[PDB]
DNA sequence: GTCGG
DNA sequence: GCTGATGCGC
DNA sequence: CCGACGGCGCATCAGC
């Protein structure tokens, strides 16, 4: 509400920038710009005062202005008015479509869904459950459905081996009232670094489908699985839309690592990695290490909790849902 | 397009 | 058939 | 003024 006409904008190129520019870091930095004002706590009056915050420079300034003074920008009414733009833009909302294969199938005359469902032959598998799930995943899911969405998962992967670990992470994890998708996290006492299980994360991907829960498979190796699943319906009622679930499966050792690093916020880990720095410590997603003297990594530290990383940099626990910066 | 080195 | 490159979505 | 800007796992392609 604050400045949504100007984070609206920004968006809108930044999209462009990306699906048909190809152009991925103005996608970034057109974004990044849009979060930086959309966090801002005043009514943005010129340029120069958007300019002040990082992630806004010359040109964005320059933008605002425009924006501010004549509710539209030229760029951005041009941009809508080109058919082949807004096409190839469209198109990326399919998953598995992206900025190449937009281009391509706009380059023949494929333009709308409707295009695409003509053309079938021409998509690849991730791409025809893109399209048949089109509007389903575009839909964010209730807080309420994700719990239920990890009982089942808990729930399954408990009854393959008691030994599994299970977390779901992302926004879900962080308290919000709405998630994108399903991200788990699973790791086995028997998975390390060191170790020598190719079947690991299948014996769990198996029982979810058995049971009726994943129902299409968009990618899936010995780490990661990429899918669809879908809640049981009623017996009675509505059917519930069909969801985006990702299964990674990491090495215990480097376990809390990962639900750290996927629960993000983005933002808190760039912060937690920056103060960790500081301390003489560098945190990725695998490992927290010490720095040496001439900056050189250490071995990776024991890590058997989240907890423990934050001892190692001398960070008061903080509560996922206190991670938003 | 915006940034820090 | 093999390998490395590219596209894609996290 | 300059290159960095995230980079990984998996699927498919391109070029032998
Ligand atoms: N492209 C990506 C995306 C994520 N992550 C890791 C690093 C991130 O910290 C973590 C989660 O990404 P997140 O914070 O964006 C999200 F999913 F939780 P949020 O979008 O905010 O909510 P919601 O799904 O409802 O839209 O995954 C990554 O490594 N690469
Ligand atoms: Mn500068
Ligand atoms: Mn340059
Ligand atoms: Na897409
Ligand atoms: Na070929």
């Amino acid at each position: 509400t604050l400045n949504g006409g100007i984070t609206d904008m920004l968006t809108e190129l930044a999209n462009f920038e990306k699906n048909v520019s190809q152009a991925i870091h103005k996608y970034n930095a057109y974004r990044k710009a849009a979060s930086v004002i959309a966090k801002y706590p005043h009514k943005i009056k010129s340029g120069a005062e958007a300019k002040k915050l990082p992630g806004v420079g010359t040109k964005i300034a320059e933008k605002i202005d425009e924006f501010l003074a004549t509710g539209k920008l030229r760029k951005l009414e041009k941009i809508r008015q080109d058919d082949t733009s807004s096409s190839i833009n469209f198109l990326t909302r399919v998953s598995g479509i992206g900025p190449s294969a937009a281009r391509k199938f706009v380059d023949e005359g494929i333009k709308t869904l409707e295009d695409l469902r003509k053309n079938e032959d021409k998509l690849n598998h991730h791409q025809r459950i893109g399209l048949k799930y089109f509007g389903d995943f575009e839909k964010r899911i209730p807080r309420e459905e994700m719990l239920q969405m990890q009982d089942i998962v808990l729930n399954e992967v408990k009854k393959v081996d008691s030994e599994y670990i299970a977390t779901v992470c992302g926004s879900f994890r962080r308290g919000a009232e709405s998630s994108g998708d399903m991200d788990v996290l699973l790791t086995h006492p028997s998975f390390t670094s060191e170790s020598t299980q190719p079947k690991l994360l299948h014996q769990v991907v198996e029982q979810l489908q058995k049971v009726h829960f994943i129902t299409d498979t968009l990618s899936k190796g010995e780490t990661k699985f990429m899918g669809v699943c879908q809640l049981p319906s009623k017996n009675d009622e509505k059917e519930y839309p069909h969801r985006r679930i990702d299964i990674r499966l990491i090495p215990k050792d480097q376990y809390y690592c990962g639900v750290l690093y996927f629960t993000g916020s983005d933002i808190f880990n760039k912060n937690m990695k920056a103060h960790a720095l500081e301390k003489g410590f560098t945190i990725n997603e695998y490992t927290i290490r010490p720095l040496g003297v001439t900056g050189v990594a250490g071995e990776p530290l024991p890590v058997d909790s989240e907890k423990d990383i934050f001892d190692y940099i001398q960070w008061k626990y903080r509560e996922p849902k206190d991670r938003s910066e």
